[PDB]
């Protein structure tokens, strides 16, 4: 296949994977992850069978917390549990495993994707004038995910996203893979022609946002969008090209250490083995891959480091809020923040996602429904990284904008 990435080098990948090797010992509610299994379990890299108690752990978390007795006594919360475009990534985590959703717990499970779905369509609502409550992307992958289990969604469900195509990229390709898996499932036979059409209008939208560097919407979302291509069933002259300027963009910003986000190298490596978050159809499972050992190493310089002088400003809300902070070059968004905070009138608040530190709140204002808290690099750059990946340059201004999405 054109669209395939053919060439990558071993020791590249083994990088990759190694970034994530760390995040197999962090077990906790917060940290559990599905989205790193998955990534791992399609790709070329094994790391150990720590796998198995990650898994394991996922198990017994996703289901203590979401299946907790009819009203709990005496808070209606004790605990944040998973959100339930989360449940979806741990249905994939699953079948990245060779399993299938069973049983009781698992019924219930399904259930409350089920659910999840159907409140998103009364959400958008009537003749879709409205919003998802999370979004298209996690819209998708709830269809997606109950897809791979082999479980059918009300025709009703699948029309929203249906509708939402016909009249950005990640969500494109998410929405794309949702309705490829149920093609070749033929879950919904009433709609197998609309569904066609809605995969050929979406592979359009995708090629049309591709950027001079070949980038599919952004680096980011590249991974995510070659996913989805990849799965052809309309092989062009026009969507050769684009895949391969794609591919050559991609494996060039990978000499740049450009993938460090935990959740992106584990939307990255499935495609740098051939493989898409639609192969859990059916898994193969019995597929060898390369053991990553712990690293174990990092260089200690013993030197004094360079510093770079950095200024956050926060904007959106009354009254805005300067900054100025000098940190070790490589600091972190987040470093300079909590640095902020301890040493100034600075505060801020995030909360835990698949992604990472989540920005929520910043000096007591919290991000409301169709609000959230914007990072971008002066002048009027949004940043492609959140606050504990992006790594600030010298002289930058640092922008936390409130905004209305
Ligand atoms: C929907 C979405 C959003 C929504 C989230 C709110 C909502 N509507 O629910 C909005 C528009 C607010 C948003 C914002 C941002 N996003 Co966003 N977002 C997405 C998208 C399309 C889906 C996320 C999702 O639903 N995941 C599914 C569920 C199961 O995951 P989750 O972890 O439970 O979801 C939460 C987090 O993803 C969080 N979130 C959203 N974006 C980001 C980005 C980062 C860095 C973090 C830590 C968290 C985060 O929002 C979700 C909660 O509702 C992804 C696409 C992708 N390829 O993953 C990008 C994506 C994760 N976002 C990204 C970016 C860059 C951002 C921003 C930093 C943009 C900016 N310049 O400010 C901000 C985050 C700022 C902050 N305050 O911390 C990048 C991350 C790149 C990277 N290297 O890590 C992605 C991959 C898109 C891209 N291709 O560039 N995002
Ligand atoms: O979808 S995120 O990049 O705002
Ligand atoms: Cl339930
Ligand atoms: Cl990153
Ligand atoms: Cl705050």
């Amino acid at each position: 296949n054109i669209c395939e990435i053919t060439e990558v080098d071993s020791t590249l990948v083994e990088r990759l994977g190694q970034r994530l090797l760390p995040w197999m010992d962090r077990l906790s509610q917060e940290q559990l992850n599905p989205s790193i299994y998955v990534g791992l379990r399609l790709s070329s890299l094994q790391a150990g069978a720590k796998e198995a108690h990650y898994l394991h752990s996922l198990k017994l978390s996703y289901q203590q917390s979401l299946l907790r007795p009819a009203s709990n006594k005496d808070d209606n919360d004790s605990e944040a549990k998973p959100s339930m475009g989360q449940l979806a990534l741990y249905l994939l985590a699953l079948r990245a495993n060779c399993e299938f959703i069973g049983g009781r717990k698992g019924d219930r499970l399904v259930s409350q994707l089920k659910r999840f779905l159907e409140d998103e369509k009364r959400a958008i609502g009537h003749n879709h004038q409205g919003h998802p409550r999370t979004s298209y992307y996690q819209y998708s992958l709830g269809i997606l995910a109950l897809c791979v289990h082999q479980k059918r969604v009300h025709d009703s469900v699948v029309g929203k996203l249906l509708y939402a195509v016909e009249h950005s990229v990640d969500t494109m390709a998410m929405a794309g893979m949702a309705f490829s898996c149920l093609e070749l499932s033929n879950l919904n036979p009433k709609q197998r022609n609309r569904i066609n059409l809605a995969l050929k209008r979406v592979q359009e939208k995708i090629l049309k946002a591709q950027t001079p560097e070949g980038y599919f919407g952004n680096v980011y979302s590249t991974p995510l969008a070659l996913q989805l291509l990849m799965g052809s069933l309309r092989p062009s002259v026009e969507l050769g090209t684009a895949c391969l300027k794609a591919k050559a963009a991609l494996q060039a910003s990978l000499q740049h250490k450009t993938f460090q986000n935990p959740l992106m190298i584990s939307q990255l490596l499935p495609v740098l083995n051939q493989k898409s978050y639609v192969d859990l159809i059916s898994p193969d499972c019995q597929a060898p891959r390369a053991l990553l050992e712990p690293a174990l190493e990092t260089p200690p310089q013993a030197k004094v480091p360079k510093f770079i002088d950095v200024l956050l400003k926060v904007s959106g809300i009354s009254p805005s809020y300067r900054h100025s902070v000098s940190v070790p070059a490589g600091s972190s968004l987040e470093d300079i923040l909590k640095n902020a905070q301890e040493h100034g009138r600075f505060r801020f608040r995030t909360q835990a996602s698949l992604s990472g530190p989540f920005l929520t709140s910043v000096l007591g204002r919290k991000a409301g429904e169709r609000e959230f808290w914007q990072v971008l690099r002066d002048p009027d750059t949004p940043l492609q990284q959140g606050i504990a990946d992006y790594r600030p340059k010298d002289g930058e201004t640092i922008e936390l904008r409130l905004v209305g999405w």
